[PDB]
């Protein structure tokens, strides 16, 4: 049982913060009461530029009953997070300042007087990854996939059941890519990773096309053909490669076309950006699914900031490990991905 | 044993050609002394613009099919290859007279130009599979594989023989423009279990876009004096050192071209950076790669060839710095010198009988 209240975990990341705080609806107390009201009132302002739809309501935790919400401002405003609690007589933003995330440290200093209890992005992320999934999305899915993804403008978003999601294989897709085998609540590990991730995408993006930002470049691919940049199996064998089955439509060199100036002239920054993201989606759901293969273990959950923006990029995540694993393993994916950190926090 | 004689494979290529030829020890008669000596002006033409290279690589004394000899190997201009075919059958070689087994992506355009000018059935063969008969021959035949000593070190590690007289299982990675991985487990047993599109086309191609080279050797001369880390983002720049939890060095790489995403950075770069970071990118990922299908192959003995590995040591230093790495120096890369020519020496052993 968390000593203060209220109970709430932060996950403080570079520009926005993450938080989930619990909402206690068994009250006797006056004081909770105006604890409950100020909470609310917090929200209203910390959000004044979906979330609230991510609202899990009346579970129980820490042997209380309560509505767990999930909300994130910016990095800029956690001051004034701060504050108020201090001002609303917050026990909890007294003592010392738990969380997780990269701007964490950072936010301690440009931060009056305050210790921040630093906790590990990972143990967050698994820690609430797993507990969401238990308690369920208020009866419907937490989980889904797509149906069809070797189609993928033509898949199909579908529940997916995880109720004992053990063993589970969490590919974390960030700047970069790790992958955690998941055996219990208390045992997993960092089986592997890739250093092509979300960053190499944007990276290469800004380099090839000049976007300036990871939705400008989501955006630039969306419009994209990466068949333009890339050397397909056919352009080889004049179709399939019969001898060892290789479809002819499978992509045989990344950028494997960008040899010849000619090809590199006529080519669009929209075909570019999206070889980019072709080829780093292809390569994680090749990744994943050797590593689902070592590790035996059949359930695959890819969460991570690079999936926040479009369901592009989850599409084309799906269709690889489809593609990978001969249609045997699913890409599967989280409602409440990118508040798990949060959720990690408030449990610890 | 092969019907006709001499014994000679192709792989024709789409500017030039790679020839093996046999060069019988033991000869009792007239005629094949005079194929012999008709190899060697006919090797001295096609050769007379690498050529001193090819030259060393000749096997001497070995056994092929039941006989000793030597194994030559040279390579020549694909717009040769109508006077190698002449010079063939003007000096009766049986093994031009009516099929010609060949393997490489340009065979099929030179059956359609040969048609033209002559009568010879051209009988395709698949590139992989004269790889893995070549190079199983030529490893069973000095030191023709090797490794790289201290292969976390790539400014200092050294060339070192390596035996591999027991060749399977094996697992041969192959790097040309994209990447094929085979399980060998016999002599007529193998097949491609995986591969991965970023290979040696990807390094060129993105290295084109992003330095404006013109050619391989550029790309690579030009990776060979950057340094990677300048577009890479490290363990260390994200937690300002080491990532113990997870014990995740500080020089281990975080993300690829991950610090491109700041203009400050992409303003400082330089293009020699920017081609090492797109070699080290390659290189690391199909360390991965291999590493993860040799342990569930349950394979130890990882060989890279391709021509991905011909214009340079960096790239082979590269991968076995790559490889030790993602194995925790469980698995050592191997090469093989006579690499470029197992495609020609495969289709050699697959003349017609
Ligand atoms: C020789 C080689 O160095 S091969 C590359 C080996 N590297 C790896 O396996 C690490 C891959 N990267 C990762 O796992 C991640 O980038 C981490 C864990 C280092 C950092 O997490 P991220 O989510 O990428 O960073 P974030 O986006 O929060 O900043
Ligand atoms: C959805 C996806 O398409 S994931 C990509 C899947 N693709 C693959 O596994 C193919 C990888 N590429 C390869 O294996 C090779 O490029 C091949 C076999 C097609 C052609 O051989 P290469 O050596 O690249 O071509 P070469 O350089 O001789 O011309």
């Amino acid at each position: 049982v968390p000593r203060g209240s209220p109970w709430f975990g932060m996950d403080i990341g570079g520009t926005l913060v993450k938080l989930s705080y619990f909402e206690p609806i068994d009250i006797t107390a006056e004081e909770e009461q105006e604890e409950v009201e100020s909470l609310k009132s917090i929200r209203k302002y910390l959000t004044s530029n979906r979330d609230v739809h991510l609202e899990l309501k009346d579970l129980t935790l820490f042997g209380r009953r309560g509505n767990l919400h999930f909300i994130r401002f910016p990095t800029q405003d956690l001051p004034t997070f701060i504050q108020m609690g201090r001002d609303k007589n917050f026990s909890t933003l007294q003592t010392v300042l738990c969380a997780t995330g990269g701007g964490a440290y950072k936010f301690e200093k440009d931060f009056g007087n305050l210790h921040l209890h630093k906790l590990d992005e990972l143990d967050c992320l698994v820690k609430g990854l797993l507990y969401i999934d238990s308690v369920s999305f208020n009866g419907q899915a937490e989980c889904y996939y797509f149906a069809n993804a070797s189609e993928p403008e033509r898949c199909q978003k579908m529940p997916f059941n995880l109720d004992d999601p053990y063993p589970l294989l969490v590919v974390n897709i960030g700047s970069g890519v790790s992958i955690l085998a998941v055996h219990s609540k208390d045992n997993y590990k960092r089986v592997t990773g890739t250093s092509l991730g979300g960053g190499t995408f944007l990276g290469l993006c800004s380099l090839l096309t000049g976007c300036e930002s990871f939705e400008e470049a989501l955006e630039m691919a969306s419009k994209g053909d990466s068949t333009q940049a890339d050397k397909l199996v056919r352009d080889i064998y004049g179709g399939d490669y019969e001898r060892f089955g290789l479809p002819g439509w499978a992509v045989a060199s990344s950028f494997g076309n960008m040899i010849y100036k000619e090809k590199r002239e006529s080519v669009s920054k929209e075909d570019l950006a999206r070889a980019t993201l072709v080829t780093i989606t292809n390569n994680i759901g090749s990744v994943a699914r050797m590593c689902a293969v070592n590790e035996k273990i059949n359930r695959v959950v890819f969460v991570g900031n690079f999936l926040r923006v479009n369901t592009l990029s989850m599409k084309l995540l799906a269709y690889a490990l489809d593609y990978w694993s001969k249609g045997q393993l699913k890409a599967l994916f989280l409602e409440h991905e990118g508040y798990f950190g949060a959720v990690g926090a408030l449990l610890g």
